RNA sequence: UUUUUUU
RNA sequence: UUUUUUU
C-alpha cells in the first residue's frame, strides 16, 4: 500500500512543529542529493507530541528508502530513531526474480517445480507467446521468505537445463 | 496552546514601532546565535502604546524559552521587561520522566504507586508490546507539581525492583 | 503588590 | 523486551 511510503521517526525534540520537521528532512534530502526527482521528497509529517514521534509522509517508495541513512541523525540535541511503519512489508515485485534460459517445453507446474525446491513461491508467471501460446522462455517468481532469493539465485544460476544455460538474477 | 511561543515585553520605548520592535529581536537573536535553524524567530510583535507593553510572537517554543535570556537589556534608554504571558504554563510533556529498568510483571496501577508515592501525577503510560501485550520494561509519567520533579528523581533512580536497577530521568 | 500581561 | 510505531 502507502507503507512503503511513510517513515517512523521517534525520540523527536519536545514542542518541535510538524513545518519544523518536514524542512528539516527535505533539507536533508536535498543536501545529501538523495532525491530522485525535482522538487520536495517529503510531502508531509505528522507528530504526535506524547507519544514523542512522528511519521513522514513521502512521495516515492524509494525516497522513503533513501531517507532511512539519516538513523540516528542529531537534530535539536535529539538522536532520532528511524524505523519503517510497523504495518509495513515490501511490496509485490521487491525481491522478485527473473529466470530465463528455459526450455520452450516445460509448462508451468514444471518450471514452478524447479524453483519450489528452495522454498514456496508467493508469486509466479511463465511469459508465453500472445498467439502461439508457449513458453517464450522466461519467467518471473517470488519466494514468500524474501531470505531464500539468494539462496536460490546461486543454486539455479547457471544451471544446465537441456541445451541451456539458466540465468537467474533479481528482476530488477 | 501557543502561549510557550509568545512573550510579555514591558516598559518599552514610547511610539517605538511594531516593526523596530521585530527587527530588534531578529537581530539580537541572530547576533547571539541564539536560533535553532534558518530564518528569523519572531514571526511579529503587536503594540499596547498606552499600557507601554508589547508581545513577541516566535515560530517555536524554544526560541520563545532562548529570548527570555535579554530581560533587562537596554533598548532606546529603556530596560526591557521581558516576561512569559500571564496564562501560560509548561506544556505537557514539559517535565515528562522515563522511568525503565522495571519488572515486566508489575502493571499500570502496580507501576504508578511506585511514582504516586512522590506526589500525584498529572500523566502516565507504561509500554506494552503491540500483540504479547504485556510491559516492555519502560514507562513514562509526569507529576502535578513540576517541582516534585527531582525530588522523585533522586528517591527513585537506582532504586532495586526484583532484580533491576531502575532508572529515571527527564524524558528529554 | 512602586512601570501597566494580551491574540 | 530500558524512549513510547500511526493515516
Amino acid at each position: 500500500l502507502g507503507s512503503a511510503r511513510r517513515l517512523y521517526v521517534g525520540n523527536i525534540p519536545f514542542g518541535i512543529t510538524e513545518e519544523a520537521m518536514m524542512d528539516f528532512f527535505n533539507a536533508q534530502m536535498r543536501l545529501g542529493g538523495l532525491t530522485q526527482a525535482p522538487g520536495n521528497p517529503v510531502l508531509a509529517v505528522q507528530i504526535n507530541q506524547d507519544k514523542n514521534f512522528a511519521f513522514l509522509e513521502f512521495r516515492s517508495v524509494d525516497e522513503t528508502t533513501q531517507a532511512m541513512a539519516f538513523d540516528g541523525i542529531i537534530f535539536q540535541g535529539q538522536s532520532l530513531k528511524i524505523r519503517r511503519p510497523h504495518d509495513y512489508q515490501p511490496l509485490p515485485g521487491a525481491h522478485k526474480l527473473f529466470i530465463g534460459g528455459l526450455p520452450n517445453y516445460l509448462n508451468d507446474d514444471q518450471v514452478k517445480e524447479l524453483l519450489t525446491s528452495f522454498g514456496p513461491l508467493k508469486a509466479f508467471n511463465l511469459v508465453k507467446d500472445s498467439a502461439t501460446g508457449l513458453s517464450k522462455g522466461y519467467a518471473f517468481c517470488e519466494y514468500v521468505d524474501i531470505n531464500v532469493t539468494d539462496q536460490a539465485i546461486a543454486g539455479l544460476n547457471g544451471m544446465q537445463l537441456g541445451d541451456k544455460k539458466l540465468l537467474v538474477q533479481r528482476a530488477s
